[PDB]
């Protein structure tokens, strides 16, 4: 496994194409649907959304020289925007000095939240909740013993009571559930439904919502690059003038969030284009990132950029990573099969690690070029 | 012109094509552009993005029934998600009673930031920046006079100071530009080149960033829809139920950003496949909008939902948008020029308007269902 594409900027899109296909280990079936246009056929994307009557084409781009955990990864990238793939490559490349981005990730925990109303005693409920645990986990895991026998389901319950709103008390238990390698929303969504009943029950309420909560801040993605003044020189500036131009670039978006706003929409233009080209819902992720961005009570960055004790620059990032392997997009979709075939995908959590690597790289692109421009 | 759509669940993609290009007067060419695939031949995705090896497509579908300010329009809607486009139809098709979406816009104005380090008097070169507005205006539009020409231009400027920062104080000069039918990036950075040589000699400080602000609350879409209990009654709920139960799924929303984040991400469920399809920036327009929402100091919902006086459902949204009607993707890719002309749109704010009532429709759909469900 090779990440590296030398002179990918010469070659024509028929030639990158066939480097790929050769360093992937692409069938030739699989060469042919990205010869030609139509890879998704209109019968299949009639049954896809509604009202079909057409498709609409992004540009397939490759970002190269990505490391992650030791391990190269090319990576598809599905964007209308210039300069996007390119920083993404360089910045990785850069990043190979030190031997890449080191990632990991917590187990794919999803909530679902059960929104119940008409309970007047909603903290001693809450208590009576917390005490049937047992019972409303064995109660959301009896219909899905697939998942269960693949070491998923739910684990664990949380209980939030707003006594005092415009609209009466509200008791929200939030189901944790491990969804495995599927973004999870369907699974989380029926198991809510599934406890409802019980939940009347326990609670003497009435249950409303029951449908997952997108701030999925239970299944986080993290990504860590360090790189060496040596690392960042360029011809016409030291990596330490480079280093503490980011610095100044990062402290800006940590406290003002007209800058924070510009500085995560950097870090989602890496993370966005892969997740569309493995077939994965884009709303979501972004939704979770943003969220998770205001969690301290200021809209801030996603990512922390710092100096470490011999003076390398050290980036970090931390955000939900809602992404699936198996079913919507990613299985129908005949491109969004072989995008997991070129990552070579073993997890969705490998795919949430490197998609959280991707936007670091893009993130350090734009303050390294916004500080280094004259 | 007529957004409704006859029995489209019963057509084929090709009879839902010919109808939209008879509704839509489409010429032959664009007829054709639609009926077979690779709208976006490689050779033009090659100059759009770095490392083009394919393209990828999203289906393309149709939602109908909007109106907005008394105009039918049409709305093409590039996602990969089921329910999404027959919502957006639904929820349009119940507001058509009430005579549809009423939308406004502020003139499209968007801020550059000027970042200024170095100053140890920043309150102090406020003043004094502030003093000489008129010359920094004057030298920020010096370049444009296409721009000016057509009314747009930097039209003022605010200045903020972060006095205690652990990189030092901070002095960030806005230029507040009116960019007419543009997104806007790249002549609002290029404004920020231009005036960094002047705000240096007012301020003596050093300029360090010169970039746009994607927290665009200066260029904000506004969406009003109201139904009466009537339309929105069911053969087995009353639109007064149905009512109620919207208002407890907002309120849900309004104080429980784990609630937010989901009512906020269906929103953008409607917004971001118009987005796509007119070729514009998604990452940008999902950035504004949920740091937006976070503006009070706690993520919340970008909607409101009420009941007027007489007891009718009021839902608004209030949110950035920016996009563009020319320049980027918009211009190159033959079916976003396609998607304009079937939305016939006449600038840069009636899309942002016409968004901003979907995302507004989407919401309901989902509030709408999630509190019908038994």
């Amino acid at each position: 496994a090779d990440s590296r594409l030398p002179n990918f900027r010469a070659l024509t899109p028929a030639q990158r194409r066939d480097f790929l296909a050769d360093a992937c280990g692409l069938s030739d079936a699989e060469r042919a649907l990205l010869a030609a246009p139509g890879a998704l056929p209109l019968a299949l994307a009639d049954g896809m959304i509604e009202n079909v009557f057409g498709s609409f084409e992004l540009p397939l781009g490759v970002a190269g020289n990505f490391r992650v955990n030791g391990r190269d990864v090319l990576v598809p990238m599905a964007v209308e925007e210039p300069s996007v793939v390119a920083a993404a490559s360089y910045m990785a490349k850069l990043a190979r000095e030190d031997g890449g981005f080191q990632t990991s990730s917590t187990l794919p925990l999803m909530r679902a939240q059960v929104q119940v109303l008409g309970v007047t005693d909603p903290h001693g409920a809450r208590l009576a909740v917390l005490q049937a645990r047992a019972q409303i986990i064995e109660r959301a895991n009896s219909r899905d013993k697939v998942l269960i026998g693949l070491g998923g389901g739910c684990k664990d319950i949380e209980v939030h009571v707003f006594p005092d709103t415009p609209r009466g008390p509200m008791l929200v238990v939030h189901l944790i559930v491990d969804v495995r390698d599927a973004m999870g929303a369907n699974t989380v969504n029926t198991m809510a439904e599934s406890v409802a009943p019980l939940v009347e029950k326990i609670t003497g309420g009435s249950v409303r919502l029951r449908i997952l909560s997108n701030l999925a801040d239970l299944r986080l993605a993290r990504a860590r690059v360090r790189l060496t003044p040596q690392t960042l020189a360029t011809q016409d500036r030291s990596g330490e003038e480079i280093i503490e131009g980011v610095l100044d670039a990062y402290t800006f978006a940590a406290i003002d969030p007209y800058r924070a706003a510009t500085h995560n929409k950097g870090i989602m233009n890496g993370i966005d284009p892969v997740i569309v080209a493995t077939g994965n819902d884009w709303r979501a992720v972004e939704a979770g990132a943003h969220a998770y961005a205001s969690r301290s009570g200021s809209y801030t960055s996603l990512t922390r950029w710092e100096k470490d004790a011999g003076g390398a620059l050290v980036g970090s990032i931390e955000l939900p990573m809602p992404v699936g392997l198996v079913g919507g997009a990613t299985k129908t979709h005949p491109l969004a099969r072989l995008a997991l075939k070129i990552m070579d995908l073993q997890s969705a959590q490998q795919l949430g690690e490197i998609a959280a690597a991707v936007g670091l790289a893009q993130n350090l692109g734009a303050l390294r070029a916004l500080a280094t421009e004259g």
